[PDB]
């Protein structure tokens, strides 16, 4: 059932000692302490870009905090078999190396490595502070997002690294009801582990009518992986299918990539069996690709941020991803450490009138 993951706790004065604490060197060319609480999962306590409005997480005291609130929700959600599971296909994970003009296989790539005081440091996913927006709560691959990067690296079964933008004390409400921050962070991590393994696919699909949102008879689109991020009565068999059958090709795309290099194959073999949970998977004929993606397909399409809300049993969870931008409100949430609890969440509960959520904030 549950791997053991050791989920490690930092202050943020304990010293750089370039292993589990380092400096990441970013856009601006200066240094940002860097806290690996799990294998390749890299906690930077920092406000993400060049900012010049609103200062949130400059103070020694806002990191420290913004560090210990970061790692106790990604310890709640490793406290739940999805969350778990989610955390180790995000840990094991391995993008695909790169080809040079000579077409062969380079390990050290940008998709693989961030720079750092001491150079490259391999990484899965940084976690850091919001850009200019403190909401912005976000994941992306080399500054873009899922439908901003046709055929890339994110989507076409090669893998990247991804980049999530997310602070835990400012925080929407949807209709009067504030989004569990270990929910909206378990969301953003399920697209760093689509991204990672090079299966976050943007194609528009068609989601069930919503009365309440659209009018005669006239149904919305969204992309595929944002519906299985999301989960819930969006995700339909057929949009499940389509993944199925967009996996498939992936993998016979990926066997040709690969074909040439057997460390290069053995790394996508290796994030096969860890998607597919099958020691034995092959890719040898369009059979066995087709077995195995339907395990892969099976195995992921738990890990919805409905499943997620579901398994924790006592927390809501808005009931479409669609959401007209009249039902939402802002807020900032007060004392956090002492409001939201590792074995609790909210402690009195998401409703927008609690004492500890601040509407409209400064
Ligand atoms: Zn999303």
């Amino acid at each position: 059932h549950m791997i053991p993951i050791n989920i490690k706790d930092f202050n943020y004065s304990d010293p750089v000692n370039n292993q589990d604490i380092i400096l990441v060197k970013n856009e601006k060319g200066s240094f940002d302490k860097g806290f690996f609480v799990a294998d390749k999962i890299l906690l930077v306590p920092a406000r993400y870009g060049n900012i010049s409005t609103d200062i949130y997480l400059e103070t020694d005291s806002e990191k420290n905090e913004y560090l210990k609130n970061m790692t106790t929700l990604l310890k709640r959600m490793n406290s739940y078999s999805t969350g778990n599971k989610l955390l180790n296909l995000i840990i094991k994970g391995e993008p695909i190396y790169s080809k040079d003009l000579q077409g062969k296989f380079i390990e050290q790539t940008p998709s693989r490595y961030l720079d750092t005081n001491t150079g490259k440091r391999r990484v899965n996913v940084m976690i850091t502070g919001p850009g200019s927006n403190v909401l912005t709560k976000k994941c992306t691959h080399n500054g873009m997002g899922l439908e901003n990067d046709p055929n890339g690296k994110h989507s076409n079964g090669t893998g990247i690294l991804s980049t999530i933008e997310f602070s835990p004390n400012y925080l929407i409400a949807y209709n009067k009801c504030v989004a569990d921050p270990v929910l909206t962070l378990f969301h953003e991590l399920v697209h760093s582990m689509h991204n990672l393994y090079g299966i976050a696919f943007p194609d528009n699909v068609k989601v069930p009518y919503n009365a309440l949102k659209d009018k005669n008879l006239v149904s919305g689109e969204e992309a595929l992986s944002e519906i299985l991020t999301f989960g819930g009565k969006d995700l339909t068999t057929e949009h499940l299918e389509t993944l199925w059958k967009k996996l498939a090709e992936t993998v016979i795309i990926v066997k040709d990539f690969v074909k040439t290099d057997t460390q290069a194959k053995d790394v996508f073999l290796n994030n096969l069996r860890f998607l597919s949970k099958n020691e034995n998977i092959k890719i040898d004929t369009i059979e066995d690709i087709v077995n195995g993606t339907l395990k892969i397909k099976n195995n992921i399409s738990n890990l919805t941020e409905c499943e997620f809300c579901k398994e924790i049993g006592d927390v809501r969870i808005r009931t479409r991803y669609a959401v007209h931008s009249e039902d939402v409100t802002p807020v900032e949430v007060v004392d956090f450490k002492n409001n939201y609890k590792l074995n609790s969440g909210f402690l009195e509960g998401q409703d927008i009138s609690k004492k500890y959520f601040i509407t409209n904030p400064p």
